[PDB]
């Protein structure tokens, strides 16, 4: 039973062997079989034997075409992040700024100390995030967990229509510095995501279980009624930051995890997450899908107030994987209800 596995919906950590690590979709289905998805977020530590690139010593020349300065406004654990686009710059130039005294990591003993400082100084001295950089740091030959070519069914989007959506079915790189942030969100079309930390200081994550996502939404709508009235899904703007103390105070279940260089994070459909970087680092990510995602995709509530928001046609997926329901679905009469505790069909061999 779905409900009997990971009943506390806690973030799980997995240490696959090299044999397990080789088939990406298999291991995703496997960790789902262990209830990992119920947390919304999971950590996967790859075998020590494994490395996606021999050396990162060459990248100081790589261009960050649109660095973003992150202005944050708010109080009492509620904040809204405004992006200001800076002029292009190099990893060398970025690293110099990031390690500079003005911008570098404050010192501290335990994580909770660094965490407290993040939520205390969030609004002061705005950092720069080298974000949404198109590209990959994977060497052309690495066949395990290659973010450039995961070969999941998300590939049906490009295959059928030729459409690429930057960062979604293509890779993004993220160059961080201390106190740079990602706001509370689910992925576009409530897909999965994979995030790999190539190098640098840690990246910390908060997550809310999918079975409690709607609860976080009610709370957010209550605290940002203006934004809620203007948009059916304003959290998709990725501007909204909420401190873990505010989540506790209003009884939203959540969990924390800190990601180290060379570690993977997997986010699951309708898994709300947010977080921040500890210092200079580099992360790579993209979205992907499983058969389980399709229903999430069919029902995802999208941003209504922008023309350039990401919308994937679900049609090809329903035809190919839910043929019984296609007619009904197209007639707007498909009332399937989602069970967030259930694992993906592909795990039939591990169920
Ligand atoms: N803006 C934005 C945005 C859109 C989609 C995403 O998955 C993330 C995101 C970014 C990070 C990160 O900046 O490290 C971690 C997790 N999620 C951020
Ligand atoms: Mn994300
Ligand atoms: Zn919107």
């Amino acid at each position: 039973e779905s409900e009997t596995l990971n009943p506390s919906a806690r973030i799980m950590t997995f240490y696959p062997t090299m044999e397990e690590f080789r088939n990406f979709s298999r291991y995703i289905a496997y960790i789902e079989s262990q209830g990992a998805h119920r947390a919304g977020l999971a950590k996967v530590v790859p075998p020590k034997e494994w490395k996606p690139r021999a050396s990162y010593d060459d990248i100081d020349d790589l261009v960050i075409p649109a660095p973003i300065q992150q202005l944050v406004t708010g109080q009492s654990g509620l904040f809204t992040q405004y992006n200001i686009q800076k002029k292009a710059m190099t990893v060398r130039e970025f690293r110099k700024i990031a390690n500079s005294d003005k911008y570098c990591t404050p010192r501290y003993s335990e994580f909770e100390e660094l965490e407290r400082k993040y939520w205390k100084n969030l609004t002061f001295n705005p950092p720069i995030y080298g974000a949404d950089v198109n590209g990959t740091l994977y060497e052309k030959h690495v066949d395990e967990w290659n973010i450039g070519r995961l070969r999941t069914i998300l590939d049906l989007v490009e295959k059928e229509s030729g459409i690429t959506i930057e960062g979604v079915n293509t890779p993004y790189l993220y160059f961080g510095m201390w106190k740079t942030s990602f706001a509370w969100h689910t992925e576009d079309m409530d897909l999965y995501s994979i995030n790999y930390l190539h190098f640098g200081e840690p990246k910390s994550w908060y997550s809310v279980p999918p079975e409690h996502g709607k609860r976080l939404e009610r709370l957010a709508k209550g605290f940002f009624p203006g934004s809620a009235q203007s948009c059916e899904a304003f959290l998709r703007h990725k501007m909204t930051l909420i401190s873990p103390l505010m989540l506790k105070k209003y009884g939203i279940p959540f969990d924390k995890v800190t990601q180290e260089a060379g570690e993977f994070m997997i986010t699951f459909p309708y898994g709300y997450h947010a977080g921040f970087n500890h210092g200079f680092n580099c992360a790579e990510s993209t979205n992907f899908a499983t058969r389980r995602w399709i229903e999430y995709g069919k029902q995802a509530v999208l941003c209504s107030c922008r023309k350039d928001m990401v919308k994937i046609s679900m049609d090809v997926f329903v035809r190919k994987f839910q043929p019984e329901r296609y007619k009904l679905w197209k007639a707007g009469k498909d009332n399937t209800v989602i069970d967030h505790t259930l694992p993906t069909p592909e795990a039939a061999e591990f169920l």
